């Protein structure tokens, strides 16, 4: 057969060499189209049968979805990035949608934080580049820490994030059902 | 209002870099940076989408500031067990992209077998396959991570050219924003 | 124009010292640098004794001016596919005494009533991050030990929130070390305006 | 019983989680305090029977060594760091010993380039540290690349670099049967 896996950007160099690794060990013979969009894309992807599975950060509200990791989401600066307090937190984001622009904001707000959106790009490269620059703030996964970076936390003015969760998601409604089904017996342990 | 091309390859590599010197010394001037293949900066340089490009291919009729000289090297999975005496397998973008031009050349004019065991549309697919342990590619050295292994003479294969990192500009337009950072990033680089 | 003496723990050495060397050795360019290198323990005796004239530690001392360079995360980690079977007591993967982070977790983890092993002791950090990574059990470290090998344990996993990771530059007030006093007044001005 | 492994500063998180992985798989069974000192030491902590295996960088005389991983020896300096012309290359080394700088002022000289110790340390963390702050060169195997670091190469003026070996290495004249069998597991699965 011919497996499409459909991975967003973010997901797709974290958690899909584990899952891809697996894929390709169990079922020798499979071809393997990987299709990486943005993390918006991800359920038209999986609806429209595009794709057979997906690896998203965004749980979906239609598919069965299981979690492969959960992981801390932080603040990110460039590591001699200047936080200026008293001004508004200087925002390096994607452009919409993804669940993080919109997941960002809303914490800044409910934090009674002011932001403002300094760098705004169509790619996590432009994004990435523009933290490390030091462009301005960003948050994102633990898995986005390299020596360019620096975390701000509660010590500099920035409220706690929710987890990422990197998840595999099937659509109920067989070689999609199989491979899902066998990440879920050999995730637990046994 | 400053568009800047860079390749999917040089983004987070020897964008950084720039985009920090434009933002600091013209700290008024708002950035559309459009990342795109390795391929497409060509382009995009001459329809004048952009105002400038980085790259790691060379273009031919463009202003070619080079930012960074870095070895490119074979990876495989830590872990991966590369068999030597049958075809070379291959993790590669489809066409097109120069290094698979270039990985294809270099296998090629040794003369050693090979095969594409995997060829992918995006890096991100793409390094998912090497580190997964689908196979090999050749990249610059920053690629290195704990989850790579470096193939090398000792494994059989051959060495690779220099990956530069390219400030491309296109003389033939009025852009000032293009000439004038241009020339300003070369006022750094060698005054 | 003298010769400066820092000492620095495994950890703090390898995230903020080189920032600490560039500030230094760019406004006194003559001035030379002798950084010795030690445990995190060890870092109190060494300023008091004056073997060096300038500390950088994650353990805030009693006794000495702290300047604060990075207050990191602290986070748990385990190897990147290890399996950590809840119901089993944790196997840590730690120094022995003294190292300020397995006084933390292990404080951290009794005052929650959670059980653990010793599954590795090690002697130094290298010895440490290997033993995580090679999947032998959890460790707790600020957030710049994370690679790719590894993977961040958090509530989820049934484990406690961790006390952030001071950077902390620190100086002896009883000296008379101009060298010390006068780099440590450096390191304020470019760590705040 | 009771594994006792001796580890380069180096070697010891770079290619040991393999190794002491593999041996925590198939020998569940044994206690093991890995011990990390500098590069040089590790051959007489060996002769001295205090460890039973040794993971280095600079091979042995005496003393069985399985190559586990041979990756290029680069330059490098600080991403930002200015390499002037014909002056003379300022190093960031470790003081005697560690064979690395043997290494890099033997090659410098097979060249006829002139050097100058610019920043010498007294271990591993410090010199990286000093490379890092950019206050010079230093050359080390490919795995310590990170992005505050780039990479100096032949378009710069530096020569080329041998490479390195991650050696397992074991002592035959001394019976440690736990040793030879850790040596021969690793032999048997560094060869599929």
């Amino acid at each position: 057969g011919v497996l499409t896996i459909g991975a967003s950007d973010e997901s797709a160099d974290t958690i899909l060499p584990f899952l891809l690794n697996r894929v390709s060990s169990v079922y020798p013979k499979l071809a393997l189209d990987v299709r990486v969009k943005r993390n918006a894309y991800m359920a038209e992807m999986l609806e429209s049968q595009e794709v057979d599975l997906m690896v998203t950060t965004h749980r979906p509200s239609a598919f069965k979805a299981l979690n492969l990791r959960t992981s801390p989401t932080h603040w990110y600066c460039a590591a001699e990035y200047i936080l200026q307090k008293g001004e508004p937190i200087p925002l390096v984001l994607l452009d919409d949608p993804s669940p993080f622009r919109d997941m960002v904001l809303a914490t800044l707000n409910k934090a009674d934080i002011p932001w403002r959106l300094a760098y705004v790009a169509s790619t996590l490269p432009a994004v990435r580049a523009a933290v490390k620059a030091g462009l301005g703030v960003t948050a994102r996964p633990v898995e986005m820490m390299s020596p360019d970076l620096r975390v701000l936390s509660g010590v500099d003015g920035l409220p706690p994030l929710p987890d990422t969760e990197y998840l595999l998601c099937y659509d109920p409604s067989e070689l999609a059902q199989v491979i899902y089904q066998a990440m879920e017996s050999y995730h637990n342990p046994w």
